[PDB]
């Protein structure tokens, strides 16, 4: 339009708009029509944009049931190695050092987790309210606490580090650097100032727990959820937990003085240390983007004292006893668990096969692998001992390193003083009949569309009785099978675990 | 790392995938777990994927009710131009040239329409079934029709754009170049193989229909709806009928030559004409992508016809009468009309402000302006006479050239044999009470989501009583103003009207 | 012949498909039909292949 | 403070949290210092600069 | 002392007239949010003018009890008092002053 191009002081003046509004604040749209407040409800003025999400994942040695694992291909590669450049101890296995291997990986994990929690509260920007304290309420920590006790929070991570020195594990495995850089960083959707971050929060730990002559058994470890006012006082009795049986054992100094023997101390992996000037800083990454985005929720870990009618015996544990699978490494998990002891209806939505979403139009090999590294699809339903059955539990085809539980979202409450929310959910969400539920899970889709590559969602009504399939936008997709999952799956733990 | 390097032989055999799944037909997941089938509705194996969405537009002057309107403004500067450019007849007033204008262009817009019509009908791609039968069953047509009938429809297309080109309409008023532009192409939501397309529609047409001393008075003109599987013959009827009180009209004669000799024929709009051998593409735009995103519905046309309860007389028509408000150019709709004489509870989610989105982050004032031509805000709630007020009618602060009624979405079917789906809705959704209406509307949403820029939501729910804020992910965005965005229609209206001097 | 030639990139798409299974684990080919779980055992969904044959 | 007053950390976080008291949380403030960026850029703002131990 | 902004009783004072110079420069680039006034932003201008001072302040008093000199009994205990806080827990809390002023710096950096 020539007119645009003979009047621009004109058009300057009249397109003169504030951009760029500082998020993490509630913002009201105000009402168009002066006279609309006789429809006091019936009419949105309210203005929420979420600013961060959490990814609950756990680390797991992937679907071990045999000695044709990769976790136990590797325990055997690893135990050759070590005792084949050993001349002396000869008194545990390949089994009792690959839990070993994976008892560093989790207190590892605990070191990266601690160290961001120290350097997210340093972050403060004027375009993002959400900054630090969102962070830090959904890692679970006491945003106040890490304020009055940055120097304490400093120097116990550094003496984390320190004490994690002590033992040795392989540099070469990429296990322990994939699960640091995992839960070590901050991820934005975009490349924009005002982006919404992306978290991993370690939901679990692998508390060693030697107790009894018929092996080891990696008992699970809870860690801190979000809105949880978790201290440094509780993070020391953590960690203090973590390592409880894990120093004065003789048989881990042991192999502890085997693989530093195998692996010279320049190539083991080491807890570099922190100070004062180092800064975390929100990075823009496909790769994770597109595995979170093609991320699948398997519930909550199932304990000891989690009761479960009809289900005795099914907690997340990593067996190792030498009479039972001729001494191969087992850990067959039951998914489908949320934590309470009823059905959980959404569930059901997980047993369709699942669609792999990639952006782009062509995908190479590793792209591809590593962009389904946390997709998990149930394949058959756990047998229930006993007649009654009140929850129902999904036993995987096959698993990677990680797998997520839940999602944590944090925004702003529409209603006074507009404060933080907590927001946990799996990939499926159940909405019974109510008056606020169908609103809540309007609010709920519309926070989740912000972020970019978010999970794909499977919405579920209770008076329909009818489920819905992914709620994302399908780009490049493809269907996927859970032998060609359990195929990709297999090829990323055996190049995880090798050396 | 390595172990990639090592068996690269391996992760190519276990990352062979096939990719880029032709849209338009209904694609089954199947069942990851064999037991899954005693839930029959618990699992959601369906998934499809839609292909277009149209915009049910009209063309309007710009909110006219009184003398000092920019359409009045312009009217008075093209026929002072044409006056003094011109030596002769003197029989014809400001007004007259300008409905004689507005004429012009539903005509080309009707012409455009029936060219796309035409040429849509012609495209086929392997990737993509909705090409073409989705195409025309949006724009209203029957494709066993059109395919059966291809002769006759270019001969009918052939003729309308001859018979349209008798008369003469400036070139340099960019009105006439926006809405061939707007509705004479495809637009896709991202520059893929396997887009979605964008439509324009005309909604209504502006049928002369001169008569009496007391000035002319353009009367709406109805066009097919979508999933109507109208013919040549009503086509026919529908240009006859826009053209009756319009060829071989001596007046006319005289104000298309009056015209011609204002701007010679360089300086006229002309249609291009079109046979067996013009192929229409689509094509990636991110203005008409920001301005179809940034558009809000205003309901249904009220006709003469349409029976409003306490709104007696309000028929969507451009009055011009002598004798009434100094003889100027009158045209004030009432929004919020959907078909039904009855509240339609969904438009009062359209009381709050618009948000304006854009990409990127530096926005010009080009840009800024394009952005919001289709949008539009209601100001205050007009009376009902009487004390029965059934409906509810809003009167709008001031629109653009065009304003948007209705949005239709074509997909296929999730049951056998999976033909095509009308799914017509405006920028707001009203769900009641109902077993189907909450999975109809999350369909409706996940569709909605499939395409990049589209328009944004206003959801309520029955039992709720409450409406939802805009259901869409928001990238770089302001809050807009009732004055600014009078300020912006009027300052696009007046760019819009313009005429060389 | 013509077509092929006119529309390869369809044709490319159309026949990407997985091929070289590995070996050595049971691999379930699903069902067509949907309704074909009520005759559980007249449906062979299996797919073994094996894999050494030893002569003693 | 004023001189010859024993006033610890703790007070003065609690001074420092009541003159903030009533800044954050405010949707107007918020706007204001929105639109202060959007006209001074990010490089052209007022910075506190960090302290460390080894600053004398 | 004490932060003032210089005695204004009317309109023609320099505070207003920077007030109404520094709102034309902010809405003369903006387009968007329309909601308040020059009066307003440069009330806002002098709260951040408060926290930095506050901000100054910590800081000074956080880098003066490293000062110990042989030829001065004064460094740092006198100056600590006069600035009015506790020299003995500025010295057992070295380090939670020292994290204190850098959140506080970090929260100032947010308007």
């Amino acid at each position: 339009v020539a007119w645009y191009a003979r009047y621009p002081h004109i058009l300057e003046e009249a397109t003169r708009l504030p951009f760029a509004y500082p998020i993490g604040q509630y913002y009201d749209t105000g009402y168009s029509v002066a006279s609309a407040t006789e429809w006091s409800k019936y009419v949105d003025t309210s203005l929420t944009i979420p600013g961060v999400m959490c990814v609950n994942f756990t680390p797991t040695p992937g679907e071990s049931y045999n000695k044709n694992s990769p976790i136990n291909i590797a325990a055997q590669n690893v135990y050759t190695y070590v005792r084949h450049m050993n001349s002396g101890h000869a008194n545990y296995e390949q089994a009792d050092l690959m839990m070993y291997l994976l008892a560093m990986d989790s207190l590892y994990i605990f070191h990266s987790y601690v160290r961001k929690i120290l350097a997210i509260s340093k972050l403060y920007t004027p375009v993002n309210k959400y900054f630090p304290r969102a962070l830090l309420v959904a890692l679970g920590v006491d945003p106040e606490d890490v304020f009055a006790n940055q120097a304490q929070w400093e120097y116990f991570v550094n003496m984390v580090a320190y004490r994690a020195g002590a033992f040795a594990a392989p540099a070469s495995m990429t296990y322990y650097e994939r699960h640091a850089w995992m839960s070590n960083g901050l991820y934005v959707d975009q490349d924009v100032t005002r982006a919404q971050i992306y978290m991993f929060k370690p939901t679990m730990l692998w508390k060693y727990e030697n107790l009894g002559t018929t092996g080891t058994k990696l008992v699970p470890l809870m860690m801190p959820k979000a809105g949880d006012n978790r201290k440094l006082v509780d993070f020391q009795v953590l960690f203090n937990n973590l390592v409880s049986t894990m120093l004065g054992d003789e048989d881990f100094g042991i192999m502890s003085g085997d693989v530093f023997k195998a692996f010279g101390a320049d190539g083991l992996v080491k807890l570099l240390a922190v100070d004062s000037t180092t800064m975390t800083l929100p990075t823009y990454d496909p790769l994770i983007l597109a595995q979170i985005h093609s991320a699948r929720a398997v519930g909550a870990p199932i304990l000891e004292t989690s009761t479960l009618t009809g289900f005795p015996g099914r907690q997340w544990q990593i067996t190792q006893n030498p009479d039972v699978n001729n001494g191969a490494i087992i850990f067959h998990p039951s998914f489908g668990y949320d934590g309470q002891d009823h059905e959980e209806l959404s569930f059901r939505a997980m047993c369709s096969n699942m669609i792999l979403n990639l952006p782009g139009e062509a995908h190479s090999a590793e792209m591809i692998i590593e962009a389904t590294r946390l997709a998990t699809m149930f394949q058959v339903k756990a047998v229930p001992a006993g007649d009654t059955s009140k929850p129902v539990l999904y036993l995987p085809n096959g698993f990677g390193t990680e797998v997520v539980n839940d999602y944590t979202m944090i925004s702003v409450d529409k209603a006074t003083p507009h404060d933080l929310t907590i927001h946990t959910f799996f990939n499926n969400i159940l909405v019974p009949n109510a008056k606020e539920n169908y609103v809540a899970n309007l609010e709920l889709l519309n926070n989740i569309i912000q972020f970019d590559w978010a999970p794909q969602l499977y919405l579920t009504y209770g008076i329909a009785q009818e489920s819905f399939g992914p709620f994302a936008q399908l780009n490049d997709w493809t269907i996927l099978t859970g032998e060609t999952l359990a195929r990709m799956h297999e090829v990323c733990v055996t190049s995880m675990f090798d050396v």
